[PDB]
């Protein structure tokens, strides 16, 4: 059993890590508008959308039972933008770097939350 605070507090210094990065995290840190942002048809390919600002959200109010739900919602962040994006574009670029920054981040604390 996962207590929320300690998720919080293991967890959130890797999301954290991923907030730091700039120009990279700036299309992650806001849930998609797609009308507003250009991109109407976004929902329609992504059926699971997912951003830097409702993980944080996550973690804030307990909704992690066990840490890999954190995981799989990174992970699932980057399959979003890599599914939707073209190679050459800014975001799936922005994405591939976050992938290293939080493959580096999240191994020790994942082995020290057991
Ligand atoms: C589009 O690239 C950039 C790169 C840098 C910056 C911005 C936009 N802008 C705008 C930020 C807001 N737009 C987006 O978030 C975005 C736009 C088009 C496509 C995607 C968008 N992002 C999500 C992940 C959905 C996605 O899969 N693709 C801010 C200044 C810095």
């Amino acid at each position: 059993i996962f207590k929320p605070e300690e998720l919080r507090q293991a967890l959130m210094p890797t999301l954290e890590a991923l907030y730091r990065q700039d120009p990279e995290s700036l299309p992650f840190r806001q849930p998609v508008d797609p009308q507003l942002l250009g991109i109407p048809d976004y929902f329609d390919i992504v059926k699971n959308p997912m951003d830097l600002s409702t993980i944080k959200r996550k973690l804030d109010t307990g909704q992690y039972q066990e840490p890999w739900q954190y995981v799989d919602d990174v992970w699932l962040m980057f399959n979003n933008a890599w599914l939707y994006n073209r190679k050459t574009s800014r975001v799936y670029k922005f994405c591939s770097k976050l992938a290293e920054v939080f493959e580096q981040e999240i191994d020790p604390v994942m082995q020290s939350l057991g």
